């Protein structure tokens, strides 16, 4: 597998060069966020096709992973943009909202606590792209009966190992001791639990409040 | 604060001794089940397990350093995930089956007489397949279940006292990471393997969190089953 022969720095370079652009709101917030997320989705697809190992998977498996990950990925992008703005969520450069204005207030607070935790930890951009790759490959991997699917799962897990190794390398380069490398790895992956939880809450708050991209839509966008 | 002084070997031992008992389900169930009666057995088992889960939590190194309010907050956020990982562990040796209790072993086809539950089944069965394929060790299971207790609710805290406890929580989590790695090293794993397995284990926790969210919808919708703040409170003060 082409993904599996990459070094850490080559993996990090691939992800960095695949990063989607920071988009702008075009001006009711729900409409502004819906429009913004819809335009963000088109870039997420094309970024995902550039995650090493992702296009080795079958188209069906690619859609399943994107189905499961799409909101976690939008959310981690949001908390990364809002990192250097304590107390505010940087939805877009022209749409920077705070708690009162933001609210739906429960979701808002959890996002602010995620951003603050990333500020606390001095999360680096090279680490962020790795984390967002892990979300793409991990979130749907436990919910795919055949020998093809067994291979696909095995492939995903070996690419996930390659990203783990990449993360460890980045920390070792920054001088962290081995004890500090394992600890910080754990800290990063434990926040991914919180993101899933925020994604699930956002989903159910969407229901109580169509806008979720369908399996067929994702497959159309992936295949075109 | 004795908690952060422990070595890895004494962390394992502390958690192993803290493991709660395996309870039996209600012995006289009419079968086949209906939706109602199955829920009745499961709710009843979960309500009895919850009592023992409190006693275990108070023996997790560092848990009782927290204020009582924050102990409850952590149990509120984690209680279903902990019931689930325990269920997943019990069922490792039973492919295609969930061992709720030694006398309540259920297949996938039984889960569907509860309306929405078969999907959760499907997900809990796959976690037990995963754990079996990684040959998840008991000592690793007790570390993971402790991480859930302290992690699931930490991101929703906090002011100085709050920042102190969140830092105390993360320093215990760091100490359970150190422990997991120590286990992997003595089992002989290369460092590369030690890190890859740690990651593998911690990413499964995100799935467990999904399943809990899934399940919790159901309990609230489609609520009195969920243990209240007062109920947890007070089980905690019964010291
Ligand atoms: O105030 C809120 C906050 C959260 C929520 C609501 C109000 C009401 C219902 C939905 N929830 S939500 O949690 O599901 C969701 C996550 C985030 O906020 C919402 C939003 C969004 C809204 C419409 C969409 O079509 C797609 C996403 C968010 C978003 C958008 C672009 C990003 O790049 C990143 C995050
Ligand atoms: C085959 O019928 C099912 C199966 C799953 C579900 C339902 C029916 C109803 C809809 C919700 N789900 S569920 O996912 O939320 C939850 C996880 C597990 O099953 C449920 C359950 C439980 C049931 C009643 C409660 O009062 C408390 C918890 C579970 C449990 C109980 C004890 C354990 O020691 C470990 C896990």
């Amino acid at each position: 597998s082409l993904a599996l022969s990459l070094t850490a720095d080559q993996m990090v370079s691939a992800l960095l060069d695949a990063e989607p652009p920071i988009l702008y709101s075009e001006y009711s917030m729900m409409g502004l966020l819906t429009n913004l997320a819809d335009r963000e989705l088109v870039h997420m697809i094309n970024w995902a096709k550039r995650v090493p190992g992702f296009v080795d998977l079958t188209s069906h498996d690619q859609v399943h992973l994107l189905e499961c990950a799409w909101l976690e990925i939008l959310m981690i992008g949001l908390v990364w943009r809002s990192m250097e703005h304590p107390g505010k969520l940087l939805f877009a450069p022209n749409l920077l909202l705070d708690r009162n204005q933001g609210k739906m207030v429960e979701i808002f607070d959890m996002l602010l606590a995620t951003s603050s935790r990333f500020r606390m930890m001095n999360l680096q951009g090279e680490e962020f792209v790795c984390l967002k790759s892990i979300i793409l490959l991990n979130s749907g991997v436990y919910t795919f009966s055949t020998l093809k699917s067994l291979e696909e799962k095995d492939h995903i897990h070996r690419v996930l190992d390659k990203i783990t190794d990449t993360l460890i390398h980045l920390m070792a380069k920054a001088g962290l001791t081995l004890q500090q490398q394992h600890q910080r790895l754990a800290q990063l992956l434990l926040i991914l639990s919180h993101i899933r939880h925020m994604s699930n809450k956002g989903m159910e708050h969407l229901y109580s409040m169509n806008v979720v991209p369908s399996y067929d839509l994702l497959l159309e966008m992936l295949d075109a």
